C-alpha cells in the first residue's frame, strides 16, 4: 500500500569487479518517461553482477551549472560550473570511476583536442548502494562509457535502472530499509522546459504531498512505514542512543532551458534542493551526502517587469517537478 | 635554494595522439634529486608516461587522516575533496587526469579484500593541473598510472623536479612564449616532535618568486634575458588601453601534512592560512585564471602543550608556510 521492497541486511565480503567479465546492460527500468527537450540526452547502464549502475545526462553543447552539496558524506568529482555531462552512479566513491569513462569517451569524440575551451567537463556524484546487495561490484569506466553510448533524447528509465538499481531509503535500521530507484519528471509551461532527475538513497524516507510515508523505514512486524522522527524521539524519551547507518544521500539534477545568471542559477539550485526536504525526511543531515546539479541550456529569455523574481518563480515550479521525480523513484 | 637561472621555456603547444595510441608503461619518476624525510605513515609515489610527458604523484596515508581542502580560482579540478583521506592524488591531464585517483581507489579496495563497509571505504582526493600546453599529445594520467604511483610509493622519499604530476607543470601564462617548465617540489621540517611535510605542483598563471622578491621561474622574455613580474605586463596593457592577455590552464595543487592534532576548525583555518601564504612565492595567485587547491592533512599523532582561537594552529601555520615556500622553490629550481 505500496507493497514493501525491503532491501534486507547487506552481506559484506562478496565478489568485486575483478571476479567477473562485467557485461554492461542498457537499463530500461519499470517504464520509460518520454519528454521533449532537444540537446539533453539520458543514458543508463547497469551490471547485473552488482546489481549497480550509472545514469548519464549528456548535454553535448555544454551547459552552465550550479552545484549545491549538503550533509557530511558528499561523493563528488568535478562539480564544474559548465558541463557536457553529469554522471550519477552507485558504488560509493569507487563509482566516481564511471565519470572518467564518460570524460574519456567525450575526448575521443572531440578527436583528442585538448585546448582549454575544448575540455570535456563531466561532474559525477555517487550513492553508497553496498547496503542493498551482497557484492562489491561498482560502476567502472566501461559502465560510464556504456551509459553515455546508450544515451538518447527524450527518454528516461524509471525505477531500478542506472544509478537507481540499488538505491534505498530509511537507514534508521537496515531491517527497515527499502529499495527506491531513480525517477524523473518533466514539465513544459509555454516555452519553459524543466526536467528533474533524482536518485534517492536517503537516510530518511520518501513522503508524498499528503504527508504519507510512501517508501523507507518499513517494519515487517507492523506492516507500516514510520517517519524516522518517531524512532528518534522514542530513543531520546527512553534515554538510549538513537541508531542510524551511514551510507546515505540523494543525488539529483534540474535541467531547464531558461537563461539564468550565475547568481540566479546558484540561488535556484539552493531553493530547489531545500524544497526536497518536503519529499525526503529528514534531509540534508550529517548522515547524508546530498548533491543537486542545476543546469541551464540558456535558450529562453523570460519576459521581465538585484533580486530575481524569475529564479524564485521558476524555482517554485522546479521544486514541484523534483517532488514528482522523487515520488517516481519511490513508486 | 640555488634556483638555476637558465631558462626552461615550454614552447608553444601543439593534433597529438591519446592514451590508447600508445602501449603506456608507467615509469617510476626519480626527478633531479631525492628528498629524504622521517615521517612514518606518510609515503609518496610518483609515476609518469614518457609519451605525454605527464604524471601523477600519490601521497599514501594508510591509517587515514583528517583533511581540510582549500580550493580557490575559477578552474579548480577536484575529485572527492573528503574530510578524511587514505590518499591524495595529484596529476596532470586536466580533468581527464582525475582518472588516476580512480586507479588509486580501486587498488586500495583490492588491498582491503573488497570490503565495502562504510567505515572501511578507501577515500582518495584528487586534484589536477592542465599540462597540455607544455606538450604535443593528449595522453593523460589514467587508472594504471594512479595505481602505479601508489605501487611506487616509498616511505620518506620524494623525487624533486620533473617527476610525477610535476613532469609538465609550467609557470607564467601571460604569454606562452614566456612560459617556463616548473616541476614538483617538497620540503620537510622537524621541530621538537612536530613534523611538517609540504608537497606542491605549481602550474600557475603567475611566476615563482624567492624570499628577496626576485622572479625565478616563469615569464622569461627571451628577447631581454630576464623574468619580470606579470604585473609589469598587465599595467603596460592597461596604460596602453589595450586588452591584457593571459592563457587559461593554470593552478597550483598542494598538500601540507603534519603530525600535530588539530580540530576540524583549526585544520580548516590552518589550510586557509598556509594557502594564502603561497601568494608570497607565487604571484599573482588565487586568480580567476587559476584552479588552486591545497589539502591540509593531520595524522593526529601529537598534542602540542598549551598555556576559542588557536595559537597552536597559527604558529604551526607560520612554520608550515615556510616549508611550503621551500617546496615551491624546489619545484622552480
Ligand atoms: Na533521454
Ligand atoms: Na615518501
Ligand atoms: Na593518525
Amino acid at each position: 500500500d505500496p507493497a514493501p521492497r525491503l532491501a534486507g541486511p547487506p552481506v559484506f565480503g562478496g565478489p568485486g569487479n575483478d571476479a567477473f567479465d562485467l557485461a554492461p546492460v542498457r537499463s530500461t527500468g519499470r517504464e520509460m518517461l518520454r519528454f521533449d527537450f532537444p540537446g539533453v540526452s539520458i543514458g543508463a547502464a547497469h551490471y547485473e553482477e552488482g546489481p549497480t549502475g550509472a545514469t548519464v545526462i549528456h548535454i553535448p553543447a555544454g551547459a552552465r551549472t550550479a552545484v549545491d552539496a549538503r550533509g557530511g558524506a558528499v561523493g563528488l568529482s568535478g562539480g564544474y560550473d559548465f558541463n557536457h555531462a553529469i554522471c550519477l552512479a552507485g558504488g560509493a566513491g569507487y563509482g566516481l570511476e564511471a565519470g572518467a569513462g564518460v570524460s574519456g569517451a567525450l575526448l575521443e569524440r572531440l578527436e583528442y583536442r585538448t585546448g582549454f575551451a575544448e575540455l570535456q567537463l563531466v561532474s559525477s556524484a555517487v550513492i553508497y548502494d553496498f547496503s542493498a546487495r551482497s557484492t562489491a561490484v561498482y560502476p567502472d569506466k566501461a559502465l560510464g562509457r556504456a551509459a553515455l553510448e546508450f544515451a538518447v533524447p527524450g527518454e528516461f528509465p524509471q525505477g531500478r535502472a542506472g544509478a537507481g538499481m540499488s538505491a534505498s531509503a530509511g537507514k534508521v535500521d537496515w531491517d527497515r530499509t527499502e529499495i527506491t530507484g531513480q525517477g524523473a519528471a518533466f514539465r513544459r509551461l509555454g516555452d519553459v522546459r524543466i526536467l528533474a532527475v533524482v536518485v534517492p538513497n536517503p537516510v530518511g524516507v520518501i513522503v508524498d504531498r499528503a504527508g504519507t510515508v510512501v517508501r523507507g523505514n518499513y517494519d515487517a512486524q507492523t506492516g507500516v512505514r514510520r517517519h524516522p522522527v518517531f524512532d528518534y524521539q522514542e530513543a531520546f524519551a527512553e534515554q538510549v542512543p538513537p541508531v542510524t547507518e551511514a551510507g546515505n544521500c540523494t543525488i539529483s539534477a534540474i535541467v531547464t532551458n531558461v537563461r539564468m545568471s550565475p547568481v540566479e542559477l546558484n540561488q535556484f539550485a539552493k531553493q530547489v534542493h531545500s524544497s526536497m526536504h518536503r519529499g525526503i525526511q529528514p534531509f540534508h543531515t550529517d548522515m547524508d551526502g546530498d548533491t543537486l546539479f542545476a543546469v541551464t541550456t540558456d535558450e529562453i529569455d523570460l519576459p521581465t517587469t538585484r533580486l530575481s523574481v524569475n529564479a524564485t518563480a521558476l524555482g517554485a515550479i522546479a521544486s514541484e517537478v523534483m517532488w514528482d521525480a522523487v515520488l517516481e523513484a519511490g513508486k
